[PDB]
């Protein structure tokens, strides 16, 4: 297994046709998962499944610039389940991050941070057993 929080360097940042794959298992009674694609201290793409926000399950996505959170994008389709193995795939495309979970399309997040080649770390955190984190060019 890997230790969470886990930092995956993205050398030279991200670029279209880069596919990032995260395999793990959600802990029992999970509260959260987070993927943070960082540009230095900024977070270009924060992907944050929340298992109990006012007793609903929701994925919150956002960008952090100069320590300020932007306008949240919220997706109520929620494919994760406490206790269960998952696969998150993040495919970088020209205008957005495209996310699939367990081989099903979940959401897209338009690029707010434009300097894709400076988005050079992925932080993976939260209530998971992390098995693998990697990337490949497709
Ligand atoms: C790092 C740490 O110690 N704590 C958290 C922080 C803090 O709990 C928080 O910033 C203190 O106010 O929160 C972090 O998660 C935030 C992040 O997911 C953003 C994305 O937009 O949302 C924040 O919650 C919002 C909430 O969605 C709104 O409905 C509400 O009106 O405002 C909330 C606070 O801004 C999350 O707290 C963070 O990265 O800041 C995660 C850290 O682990
Ligand atoms: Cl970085
Ligand atoms: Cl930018």
């Amino acid at each position: 297994m890997l230790i969470v929080p886990y930092n995956l360097p993205l050398p030279g940042g991200v670029v279209p046709r880069m596919l990032i794959t995260i395999l793990g298992t959600v802990k029992p009674n999970a509260n959260r998962i987070a993927l943070d694609f960082q540009r230095g201290n900024d977070v270009a793409f924060h992907f944050n499944p929340r298992f109990n926000e006012n007793n609903r399950r929701v994925i919150v996505c956002n960008t952090l610039l100069d320590n300020n959170w932007g306008r949240e994008e919220r997706q109520s389709v929620f494919p994760f389940e406490s206790g269960k193995p998952f696969k998150i795939q993040v495919l970088v495309e020209p205008d957005h991050f495209k996310v699939a979970v367990n081989d099903a399309h979940l959401l897209q997040y338009n690029h707010r941070v434009k300097k894709l080649n400076e988005i050079s770390k992925l932080g993976i955190s939260g209530d998971i057993d992390l098995t693998s984190a990697s990337y490949t060019m497709i």
